[PDB]
């Protein structure tokens, strides 16, 4: 219902703890120490299925985000391509309505 998503990056960041990176994604998944992790739809095949594969069995929601991995970048206030970024205390803004489990 036109999530703004902005607002909840710079928000959760601020209040929160946000562990932006690929591998760092997998790593916090493996062991079971996040509250969402975002995916970015145009990050690469392998990096996408291992993080989803690897929080499912763990018991960690995956968002899908709507855009790139340029724009998540931007958007997070790095100059970098961010493919994947582990939530780990969402604090005051609301990450896990957009999809932490229905």
């Amino acid at each position: 219902g036109s999530v703004d998503f902005a607002f909840e990056l710079r928000k959760a960041q601020d209040t929160g703890k946000i562990v932006m990176g690929a591998r760092k994604s997998i790593q916090y998944a493996k062991m079971g120490g996040a509250k969402l992790i975002i995916v970015a739809r145009n990050a690469r095949p392998d990096i996408k299925e291992d993080i989803e594969y690897y929080a499912r069995l763990s018991g960690i929601p995956v968002y899908e985000f709507e855009g790139t991995s340029v724009e998540l970048g931007t958007l997070l206030g790095r100059p970098h391509t961010v493919s994947a970024l582990a939530v780990v205390d969402p604090g005051e803004s609301r990450i896990l309505a957009l999809g932490g489990k229905e």
